[PDB]
């Protein structure tokens, strides 16, 4: 009975040039996620949130861009990892909730490959990860279609 | 013991010639809120938490914003369709909390009204309900009253 | 008990010339500090709010008003106590804190740990129940021009 929640945040600047990657699924566009490595605003918010849970820090404490380990570790390495972790540290994930706020494109086609990439790499039943979309209602840099921001809350439970 | 976590997120712009809506209160106000539905920003979010929390995917599933039977649609009735099925899919609702964020109008005369309302569709008692609500300090669209945003987590367990 | 309970906070400073950085306790060196009473610590006003919500207590702008003369000259970690105070007595404990701080400059890093510590001992937790994280926006929006710093934060209560 010794639960304990996370949360997590994320946001990345969305230009031309680069592909738009978002909970592992590369999606066409004309625009995509400036950052290191894929830039998965999506699993880096979870892996926030789950870091969060465990007391464990956060993503840079735990994936510096200057270490060595992870110098070529896209953002679901980085999810495998933290799971890693959050067990080690005698925490089992009970479920993630999260939403991507994106002007643009749709999102809804790809929210079944992200929630099997998601729970493939936490090793959870399908049922225990959800990811939701919407835009920002043209509001501010979201809303211009200038970045792409994610959330994600995490429960886990000592064991 | 079968807990889980949801988190929900919206916004919708403040504009003239539509009824202010939150919490299902019909507020006194020159602006209201732009939407399909009745936009009760407030509403949508901790439907999206709720949602969220069952794995059920998010308020664009359930309540698309393109289908003409949710024009107008009075927010109330879809949070209390959206219980309906998380209680279908064998939940229990434990709590939910929310934050409103707007510059105007003021808000505390409202918002124990808008805590009853919330409690009566979802079938809680006031004391597992609650609404916050705040400024964003004079930054961004909302500091300019362009809109309004809503935040909610909701913890609910698989009976 | 199992009457577990979830809180969210959310809160945003301005960032002005002529005051202290301070974030969870931790004054950090900086050309401009946070904007609001006191100390103007959006951190522990975010996990306030984040504490009152799991207890359904309300805001902070129901439990602190500028008028109450047991609060005028209170700082932000007098505060933080007094909700756990408030909590407390409406019969819950904390289990957990998690936050993040979202801020474009200066860097938070190596003021985490005493951010987690002052937190940990407001609160009366241990160390591990308490946890602060800490983001930039990417250069996006108010917060990415470094108008300002926002705070998140999400706790976890049992009534007991
Ligand atoms: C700007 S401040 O530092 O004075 N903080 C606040 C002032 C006024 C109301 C507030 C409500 C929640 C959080 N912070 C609040
Ligand atoms: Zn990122
Ligand atoms: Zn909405
Ligand atoms: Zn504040």
């Amino acid at each position: 009975m010794d639960f304990r929640i996370g949360q997590g945040y994320d946001v990345h600047q969305l230009v031309p040039g680069r592909p738009l990657i978002i909970g592992g699924v590369t999606i066409p566009y004309e625009r995509g996620l400036l950052g290191h490595s894929d830039a998965d605003v999506l699993l880096h918010a979870i892996t926030d949130a789950l870091f969060g849970a465990a007391a464990l820090g956060d993503i840079g404490r735990h994936f510096s861009d200057t270490d060595p380990r992870f110098k070529g570790a896209d953002s679901r390495a980085l999810l495998r990892e933290c799971a890693s972790r959050v067990a080690q540290a005698g925490f089992a994930i009970r479920n993630v909730d999260s939403t991507i706020i994106a002007q643009a494109p749709k999102l809804a086609p790809h929210i079944d490959a992200m929630r099997a990439n998601i729970a493939a790499d936490l090793d959870l039943p399908l049922d225990r990860v959800n990811v939701k979309a919407k835009t920002n209602e043209k509001l501010g840099y979201l809303g211009r279609g200038e970045g792409i921001e994610a959330q994600a809350a995490a429960l886990v439970v000592r064991e």
